[PDB]
């Protein structure tokens, strides 16, 4: 597969005239799933005769899943369940968007509903208060397949000014990142930052704390919304977690994650516990931790070593890090730095649960 | 070497604009701006905050990568950033901010290129005599392929003449720049105090003052971030280099305005020559402090407008070292000129300089 | 000199969007002045506390006559005085045009400040209120070729280029339009525009003026010309013959009346002060461009011829023309088709002054 | 106001040559050549003769459109081509022929621009004297746009200093058009002694001598002619302006070499100092047969390589009206160097001029 | 200064068209110099009445110093007098090439005619018969970017294209392959061809060549690369330095042998010049460039670093490399690696001689 360049260069002005003839009364509600690869997301649109005040009052739905590589022709319909409604930034308010649940002809979840077994987990350790906040690292890539602004065929200077770089010198893509940052506080994503990263062209937003199964919700709209932001501009985000071997950096999904008591003063202390089952489990994280069971992060884990688990205060080398201000407050959050750009975010925070809270082994 | 890139300014500006129509909500942005470990780059992030602080005090301490930065190493890396000042975001409007950092390292200590620290402290120890400041930042725009804005590939345009103070497209080139620069500082609440064309083409220059102490510093490093950020969103770039281009092509300087209570008060020219009979013991001093590398940068610009071994003054001498403006020169009262500093001069090491050897009488 | 092409081809939007930002209480004023060529018209800005009412609240100002061929590097400040104030089309209000007198390091006016000695001519004979109405002609540039020419030739001979319309007769329209309405926002006094007879040649009238207000007003249109074609990548010329042979070539007609000659049969002193004039061709030919005749030598064949002098009511061939309106209801003002469109109104309205009205000979 | 076209040098040429390598036959063509109404401007045409000539002699008149050339009248325009001087056709290749002539009206008396016709009749009343003149002809290659040749666009390249005598791509502009014009000329049997580079970029120059008498004027004129042919095959125009670009780049002159039996023989410096002492004399009469507008064109080039209004001499040197090469002065024999001509001047005008003058003692 | 395109866009076919005439009986002789920077070339052509046999039939000549930066506008003329004759490749048989030395007005020898004094100290030597062997390196150059790197970016990184092959390896060898046949035709003793390790960059050696021949040789190579990197529309640099940081610089590495270092057991005549040259290191780096070291100084980062000496048997680490097979077989030559690619061959052997010969110090 390859990016196509003609919409990019339609006329962009003409669609905001469109856009802005008022609708009257019908709302849209774009609904969104992950499709066969577990990475890739769909959408389609309906009309609803009033707005939903909540998810709630989203009607059921369904779609082919004989061409999501999901089910076959002869007995196609799957099943979409509404899970997380927000404001749809590119259409305005009363639309909205919602990302769904799918299922199977006989109600079975489909193999990629991850979050089905996920909510159940965080439901039986409410009590606890999980947060999670995780730090999406992306590439901009242009027509050609190769990074946007790079030179074609080859490399602009070595990494060291790009990291949190201004000037057309430095930052590649910052129109992208403005529009998505925005497009998300529209919509209700709980956007805690951004910043551009150390490969130019490469750049990074936050999502969090959200608690729980909001979590993975609010980072797979994130995710849409991202993408949806970058076909209008006409490039492509890529989450490889190393789209350019060699000295160049990979990106990560950089995991947060606090319990109520880790929180509390000395929390400190639990934070340590829950490394310590980390420190066992090395092997079931790696697995959890991108969509090929660690094929993708073994082209990226040369920061830490995807063999070899290490932790430390204010260590970026380390599989994880405390973060300084936690080591001096001796309370908060610790970060795991081991995800893929193109884990799922179901998938990562499960497995914190079930090894951290649960005490799951092996 | 490092090059700039074309695909960025390509972009559809109109769709960008589309989605920065979208009213934000409750939340509000803040883009923390601090000094790198070359001590001439400047660096930003941005988080969201869950109301609109009223005052810099306001906003919480942060932190950032060091060993991304030239500053710190990768196993002990966060750094820290402490707000210094706030001013609104021209970039994203209110109720969004920009905060200019002072940086520390892991045990609190200043980082190496963290001048604002001690600076601050001298300008406290002297805050009685009201040192007021305004500097005027020259630089050049840079086109695509590292040559001028608007020369002609692989060329040179008409000898200098027409340009400064110049009108029209064969006279000015890159006034989009400015005056988006100029609009963007008034409405961030940064002391811009003028513009103009200067004597090479694509050759440019903004005025910040009067700065009271430390403020000087705080205002001219976030317009010089202004200037960066507007620049990249027409594609072009801002040099700060004394000497862009070799021979009889103008050089860029930070010509450094000041004077104390007294100096503005009745008769303050004698405090004003006073002040410069101490700068002319200093020259070799003020030069070191007046680039990044010391005086070598420089090298290259103050051939004879200053020679750079060779400390003059006189009024209205745009010749020499220091300047009387002729006003001051009539009315026995004001401020002197340093037209020494280079473009690329951190402001923290030329105000703090001039308070040392000026005011508290330094030697050496 | 050469013409860039770079700063048109920027964003024009981006700049949009920097100039809808709300400045909030400061005030910036653009000061104007004459350079050490009489042609040349150079600028720069300040911030002001708050808005001037009117031009006697602006500050007196300098600037680098070293870098305007006006002074010396080792005694370089020069002096601007605010002359006449007008509301800035290209920033808004509150923020202000300001037209300014030159003065040397010792006081004395500047070798190219000829608006010193006009206003003190006009003060003379405020009491007869002289008006003039001025005529200024130009062509718009490329490369340096006339703005829409074939690349490296002509277009078609003259006839339908003249207050034309279409594709194939007006070129550069876009100019002419916004150049009337940014002068009708700053408060100059433009009383009409058309196309003229050389392709790319267009024309506006200043007028009418009284005394030393022509020059004001003048001198600020051609101000604004000069920005509205750098905004749009073009040159405005007023040299009198850009292009050689049988194109035409350009003036500033100066139209003139004083209170006699617009009162009832007012024709007889029309004709008083053409007599007047008839005996001081060459002393009016030497004020009519900065050089003093050699520039109106280009144009100046017939058009009348350099040093031959005629008047005749409705004669577009004479140097004087009385309009045939002005003939039938015997009053109102005559035309002097003489003066070059590069001349310095300041010193055609005093020579009109001082051969019409103060009798000067020699 | 005139440009060139593009459309011609975008022609395939290889197509043009596939057709030129085709035997021709028998016949042969004559391409006739004469100066038109400007005394500037060359005009040419061809005929089919029979057989090869062997010498001018044997070459028929002709005739043209005056009318077409700003020479004589529609209803009475036929004009005279009377053959002066033949060369072997460097274009279509032997048994081809070049055919330089002389212009008549139609009453047979001599046109207005032919300046041949008296030129010759000196040369013959002197011709004892056996006089040999060297003109050094300069010329800027001249773009498509008016613009000189591999200058860049709407600009100016690097001053002036690497250029003369130089090598790379970088230095020369145009060789391609020099090294064919060189081989043409050898060709053809004009008589080229030499080539440079010249110290405005894109400018050279090509040496036409010794040559006696009213050959001077003959082969300087062909050489003109096969390098306008040369730059029309591609695409690029040549100027003899002698100051196509203002400011400070090269003017272009001709400097015409001279000498007479008397001056080559031994201790001919005596008679060589003789001839320059008469020139003092009459420096206005030839500064008015140097150029074609009688010292107008030469006004924008002689500043100060010789000022216009000052005749100067000296052994070397390249600032003054007369060079003295210092081979000759070291020798005490040989010629002298007249560094006044235009560029545009007619070789039969200067040749001429310097006859009467130094020869036939004329004054005034 | 920057390269002009325009003259690589020219019509090479009509060129050759014209160069095919045959030329008769004249004969064209290109006198080549160099000029006041000590580093730039220069020539023009003369017509000579039949074809010289050897140097010594050509006349003398002269130039204009004051365009060269040799002498003064009022007394400008200075003398050529050749040297060294080649066949010229450029025009063919019978024509010539000459390189010249330059003397001043007063026939005392120019400021950079370093040839004079050379000539003299192989004389006081020949029966030594030294021989030198020169390695020039060079990059092609575009824009003054290296010739097919990206644009305002950089190709992969060092390795593959040192004697490399293949569209993504070897950058200009057309140059390269037309250089080394027009040398071969010129009589040039040019001895083998290599590209080097940074993309765009290529070598050539000249020698074995006696005495002064070396420089004769080399100069003429100089001039021979310059035309045809000319006719290419391309420029070739010998800074040693084109590109900063990880990218390889450009040296001339000289090779040198008397008769003993070469008949059997030679070694000990070898180890015994580079003891010699072990005490004058700085005199040898100041005669190495055109600026006394300072271009050395932005290529002997490590390579030899500029201040430090080393020897060693095939250590190219080192500032002399004594080859392998000489090492084997205890006779040859050995390498001076020290020598900038912008160095003067005059200086740089007449250096060898007076320290290893001569036996001077200080
Ligand atoms: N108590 C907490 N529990 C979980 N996540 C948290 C907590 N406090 C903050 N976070 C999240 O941690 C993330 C830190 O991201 P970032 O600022 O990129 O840190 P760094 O770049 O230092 O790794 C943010 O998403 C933030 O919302
Ligand atoms: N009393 C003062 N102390 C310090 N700076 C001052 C004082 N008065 C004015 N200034 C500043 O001096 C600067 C003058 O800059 P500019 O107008 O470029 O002057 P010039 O170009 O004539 O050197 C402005 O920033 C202005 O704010
Ligand atoms: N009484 C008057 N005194 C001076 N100028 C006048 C008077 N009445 C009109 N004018 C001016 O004369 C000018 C006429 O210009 P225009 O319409 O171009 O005339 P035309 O093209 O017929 O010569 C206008 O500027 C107008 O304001
Ligand atoms: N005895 C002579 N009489 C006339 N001309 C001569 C004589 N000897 C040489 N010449 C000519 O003088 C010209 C010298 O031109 P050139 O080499 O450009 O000299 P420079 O550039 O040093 O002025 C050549 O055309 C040459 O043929
Ligand atoms: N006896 C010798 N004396 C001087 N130079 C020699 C001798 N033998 C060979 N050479 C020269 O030494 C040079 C070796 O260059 P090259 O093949 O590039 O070597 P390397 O790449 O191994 O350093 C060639 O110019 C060759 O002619
Ligand atoms: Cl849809
Ligand atoms: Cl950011
Ligand atoms: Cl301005
Ligand atoms: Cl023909
Ligand atoms: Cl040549
Ligand atoms: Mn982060
Ligand atoms: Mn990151
Ligand atoms: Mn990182
Ligand atoms: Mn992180
Ligand atoms: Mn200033
Ligand atoms: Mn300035
Ligand atoms: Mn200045
Ligand atoms: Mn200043
Ligand atoms: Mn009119
Ligand atoms: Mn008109
Ligand atoms: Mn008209
Ligand atoms: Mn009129
Ligand atoms: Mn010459
Ligand atoms: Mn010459
Ligand atoms: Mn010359
Ligand atoms: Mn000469
Ligand atoms: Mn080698
Ligand atoms: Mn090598
Ligand atoms: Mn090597
Ligand atoms: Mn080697």
């Amino acid at each position: 597969y390859f990016q196509s360049m003609a919409s990019s260069h339609l006329n962009k002005g003409i669609k905001q005239v469109y856009m802005s003839l008022p609708q009257g009364e019908k709302v849209q509600a774009m609904y969104i799933w992950i499709d066969g690869t577990g990475e890739g997301l769909r959408c389609k649109t309906r009309t609803l005769d009033s707005e939903p005040k909540c998810v709630e009052e989203l009607p059921e739905w369904n779609f082919d899943g004989s061409s999501t590589l999901q089910s076959e022709g002869s007995n196609s319909d799957m099943y979409l369940v509404p899970a997380a409604m927000f404001r749809d930034p590119f259409r305005k308010d009363p639309n909205k968007l919602v990302l769904c649940e799918v299922f199977k002809y006989n109600r079975r979840p489909a193999e990629t509903n991850l979050r089905h077994t996920c909510k159940r987990i965080m439901d039986m350790v409410s009590n606890q208060h999980p947060w999670f906040g995780m730090e999406q690292e992306y590439t901009l890539m242009g027509t050609d397949g190769h990074p946007f602004g790079w030179p074609s065929n080859g490399f602009p200077g070595p990494q060291g000014p790009y990291y949190c770089g201004v000037g057309a010198d430095r930052a590649y893509g910052r129109d992208i990142v403005e529009a998505h940052y925005r497009a998300c506080l529209y919509a209700g994503v709980k956007i805690a930052g951004t910043n551009a990263e150390v490969m130019p062209a490469q750049w990074e937003f936050q999502i969090g704390p959200c608690e729980g199964i909001s979590m993975g919700d609010h980072l797979w709209v994130a995710r849409f919304i991202l993408h949806r932001v970058c076909e209008d501009f006409g490039v492509i985000a890529t989450f490889d977690p190393k789209p350019i071997p060699g000295n160049w950096n990979g990106a990560g999904c950089h995991t947060n994650f606090s319990t109520k008591a880790m929180r509390e003063e000395n929390g400190l202390k639990y934070i340590e516990e829950a490394i310590e089952k980390l420190s066992k489990r090395h092997q079931y994280h790696i697995r959890a931790y991108d969509p090929k069971g660690g094929l993708d992060n073994a082209r990226r884990l040369t920061t830490s070593n995807i063999n070899d688990f290490s932790a430390g205060v204010a260590n970026r080398s380390a599989s994880i890090r405390i973060p300084r201000t936690v080591g001096q407050e001796k309370k908060g959050y610790f970060e795991d730095r081991r995800p893929s750009a193109n884990c799922d975010p179901f998938s990562v925070t499960e497995a914190l649960i079930r090894t951290c809270l649960l005490n799951e082994t092996g």
